[PDB]
DNA sequence: AGGTAGTCACAGCTGATTGCGCTGAGGATTAGACGTGCGATATCTATGCCA
């Protein structure tokens, strides 16, 4: 596996939701290790069983 | 007074019902590092050998 230096990588730029569509990765999600990673126009809700609704 | 259409009492057809199966979301769940122990291994110098 080929690692890279910090100087070889730029800061991650989260997308912006367009037409009310939440972007998804290849895994069909968004990596949110940091709050800055969230795409603009998105809100995180920690409500249990909210996706059911 | 006479017969077949309107009305009521029952029959076939079919949809709803009641046991039972299956997915989708949702909440549960020892491999380079870091050292040492042992083992092979460079490493420095006393000192008397005889020319």
């Amino acid at each position: 596996l080929g690692l890279f230096g910090y100087w070889q990588t730029e800061e991650y730029q989260p997308p912006v939701a367009v037409d009310g569509k939440v972007p998804r990765n290849e895994f069909g999600n968004v990596y949110l290790f940091l709050p800055s990673m969230m795409p603009i126009g998105c809100v995180q809700l920690n409500l249990p069983n909210l996706h059911r609704v």
